[PDB]
């Protein structure tokens, strides 16, 4: 497995997001989506609150084709944040759109815990 979504059949590699405006961060990012889909899905990275769906990202919203993403772009909690959880989700790219979340959210610090 991969940090997988709904299920370990589309998986994903990023590095936690725990505080405000990810930034283009020398981690990157994959993705890896297996079905029979002509391309691969669109991921969308949103912080909430189970009652609050602000999202806001920086790129972290991209596509995949040949099942398959490679980039770096992707950012969390963009135009800052604050009191919120990651609610990452894979949003399909199709007719059915399937929709799936990620298992673990963890809450998003503004300022840390030193600096």
């Amino acid at each position: 497995e991969l940090v997988r979504t709904d299920s370990p059949n589309f998986l994903c590699s990023v590095l936690p997001t725990h505080w405000r405006c990810n930034k283009t961060l020398p981690i990157a990012f994959k993705v890896v989506a297996l079905g029979d889909v002509p391309d691969g899905t669109l991921v969308t990275v949103m912080a909430g609150n189970d009652e609050n769906y602000s999202a806001e990202l920086r790129n972290a919203t991209a596509a995949m084709k040949n099942q398959v993403a490679r980039f770096n772009d992707l950012r969390f909690v963009g135009r800052s944040g604050r009191g919120k959880s990651f609610t990452l989700t894979i949003t399909v790219f199709t007719n059915p759109p399937q929709v799936a979340t990620y298992h673990r959210a963890i809450k998003i610090t503004v300022d840390g815990p030193r600096e």
